[PDB]
């Protein structure tokens, strides 16, 4: 079984973004636990948990198929060490609302060197993060998404992804989630079906899916191997429609939260509809 969806709103409580998937059919979602822009966000209070969860059974949302997105402003590799202990700070905060919330699974950006460090010393530091956070938390997964490597972002190379994993104590709760806009703008392409092999080959020799947690579905407007991310809808962008009909036919992708995080939230519903119907 495949669970597909969409990053939806939880604009007017958490609750909403499940009210939200189920009008589009989604079988997935993903969401933001708090607002991405302070370090301290409110605690949840009983009534949101509660709302969340009612409307997830409700709907039929389990643990397995929501995929809870945290803040862009954390990075788990920070150079400058106070900053470090914030981005660490808010990490916790954020898996301990996972928690709260019944959920199972984080993900997250690895993080940035800021040209200040090295590669290495940014990921073991990620990796640090990671263990910390594992640490003080329970049975919440630590979901690293590759990125498009702007800037000065890690996480652009599988092997990126492997080197954050093999500095991970508890491998029951870290994994991985692909976005297909990061890989193909990172220069793993997806054109044909082809190459969408060539590059899970590579997946499956550098990290393994046995670490797959997720998926990011999107095409985009950046173009092969420029490091920009620019998300496009389904078919519109320069992936095109092959990869993801290849995709939602892989039964490697199964069982596992598959999110949109298209541009144009008018046709995720069609979308959703398109991909279950290339299964
Ligand atoms: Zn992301
Ligand atoms: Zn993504
Ligand atoms: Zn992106």
């Amino acid at each position: 079984m495949k669970y597909i969806g969409a990053h939806v709103s939880a604009a007017g409580g958490l609750a909403n973004a499940a009210i939200r998937a189920a009008e589009i059919d989604a079988t997935a979602f993903a969401l933001f636990t708090k607002n991405q822009r302070q370090w301290r966000a409110a605690p949840l209070t009983t009534q949101t948990i509660d709302e969340f969860k009612a409307a997830c059974e409700k709907y039929h949302y389990t643990s397995a198929q929501i995929l809870p997105h945290d803040s862009y402003l954390i990075n788990l590799g920070h150079p400058v060490t106070e900053a470090l202990e914030k981005s660490r700070d808010a990490f916790i905060d954020e898996m301990q609302r996972c928690e709260q919330l019944g959920l199972s699974l984080l993900n997250f950006h690895p993080g940035s060197h800021l040209m200040q460090i090295s590669e290495e010393d940014c990921l073991a530091r990620i990796a640090e993060s990671i263990n910390i956070a594992l640490d003080k938390t329970q049975g919440v997964t630590a979901v690293i998404e590759n990125t498009a490597g702007q800037g000065s972002n890690l996480g652009f190379k599988f092997e990126h992804l492997a080197a954050i994993i093999d500095g991970v104590e508890d491998k029951s709760r870290v994994g991985v989630c692909i976005d297909t806009c990061h890989a193909f703008a990172a220069g793993y392409d997806l054109r044909t079906p082809a190459e969408c092999e060539k590059t899970f080959a590579d997946f499956a020799r550098t990290v393994g899916f046995k670490y797959l947690r997720g998926m990011h579905l999107n095409d985009a407007k950046s173009t092969f191997g420029s490091r920009v991310d620019r998300h496009h809808s389904l078919g519109e962008g320069n992936i095109g429609h092959d990869a993801f009909r290849w995709i939602m036919q892989d039964d490697r992708f199964d069982g596992i939260p598959l999110i949109l995080q298209t541009i144009n939230p008018d046709i995720w519903a069609e979308e959703i509809a398109w991909l279950k119907a290339q299964q």
